[PDB]
């Protein structure tokens, strides 16, 4: 399998752009940058609201806990590659102390609203809006050769009064090469694209497309996590559960990928829920032909025949944000 769309982007550039193990970090001045207050814990990362003592701007401090140096160099080439495009965090410094030499990343501030308080606010039209503003940062970095992996709710920062979206935490991206067999342990188990729940190596950017699907479902459907499987193996059951197998066993046929039996077992066989089956009467007015037509051409087994993130910004779906901000392009 080869990326449909994006697929050379990698050798249309230095070798220096992708060859992140090679990248010479020049580190800012950390007594710069004054931590406020924590904001969140990750798995291997701090994050804080910090300001900088000389312009005082806020700002977030990102504390990366030890990883391997591949890694760390790995997500600050991502960030200077990508470093002013649409809707992307923007890395501002690097610094790490002068003791423990534990790393800091430095980024713009943005005034996020938690996704569980956030989202019960937003309406059909919000929705729309910023589901396009995702989309244009997918396309982006796919665009300049790059896969998030990681795309869900709390990677995607939201200042709601200047309607601001901005896509965090590129430290599971990585660079797309054609025929690069990555590691499959990415992502968050609920957003996980079937490819990586069969061993389907060879995967491209379109494993962010299908995230997003699970995000999109939970938003306009109001159960988050949508597909809720309690390990790897069960994940992919809870998709099957709501694709049905058929489609399953089309994909893999198509990629010559052989079921590992106890997950064989486990899935079992099911019929196609339709998409209409998961409106109620509390979600009702976030659904409407469009947004179940989107969905539907989102979550597919089939990587290839997903949308991609420009082809989405094309969808009836989002008809109105995308005349508005045309309008605002042209009087520019
Ligand atoms: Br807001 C915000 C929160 C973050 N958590 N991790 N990285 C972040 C960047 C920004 Br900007």
């Amino acid at each position: 399998s080869k990326a449909r769309v994006y697929t050379d982007v990698n050798v249309l550039r230095p070798k220096e752009y992708w060859d992140y193990e090679a990248l010479t970090v020049q580190w800012g001045e950390q007594d710069n940058y004054e931590v406020v207050r924590k904001v969140g814990r990750g798995k291997y990362s701090e994050v804080f609201e910090g300001i900088n003592v000389n312009n005082n701007e806020k700002c977030i401090i990102k504390i990366l806990k030890p990883v391997k140096k591949k890694k760390i160099k790995r997500e600050i080439k991502i960030l200077q590659n990508l470093y002013g495009g649409p809707n992307i965090v923007k890395l501002l410094d690097i610094v790490r102390d002068q003791h423990s030499k534990t790393p800091s990343l430095i980024f713009e501030y943005v005034n996020n609203t938690d996704f569980k308080v956030l989202y019960p606010t937003l309406t059909d039209y919000d929705i729309r809006y910023y589901i396009y503003e995702l989309l244009k940062a997918l396309d982006y970095c796919h665009s300049q050769g790059i896969m998030h992996r990681d795309v869900k709710p709390h990677n995607v920062m939201i200042d709601h009064e200047l309607r601001k979206l901005r896509l965090i935490d590129w430290g599971l991206a990585e660079f797309y090469h054609p025929g690069k067999e990555y590691n499959v342990r990415v992502a968050s188990r609920y957003f996980k694209g079937p490819e990586l729940l069969v061993d389907l190596q060879d995967y491209d950017y379109s494993l962010d497309m299908w995230s997003l699907g699970c995000m999109f479902a939970g938003m306009i459907f109001r159960k988050e996590p949508f597909f809720y499987g309690h390990d790897n193996h069960d994940q992919l059951v809870k998709i099957a559960k709501v694709l049905g197998t058929d489609g399953l066993n089309v994909y893999l046929n198509k990629y010559r990928i052989e079921l590992d039996p106890q997950l064989e077992a486990l899935v079992g066989r099911h019929s196609r829920k339709p998409w209409t089956k998961f409106i109620n009467a509390d979600n009702q007015h976030l659904v409407s032909h469009e947004a179940i037509d989107f969905l539907d051409k989102l979550l597919r087994y089939d990587h290839q025949d997903r949308l991609t993130a420009r082809e989405a910004m094309t969808h009836p779906y989002f008809q109105q944000v995308r005349a508005a901000e045309n309008s605002t392009t042209r009087a520019l």
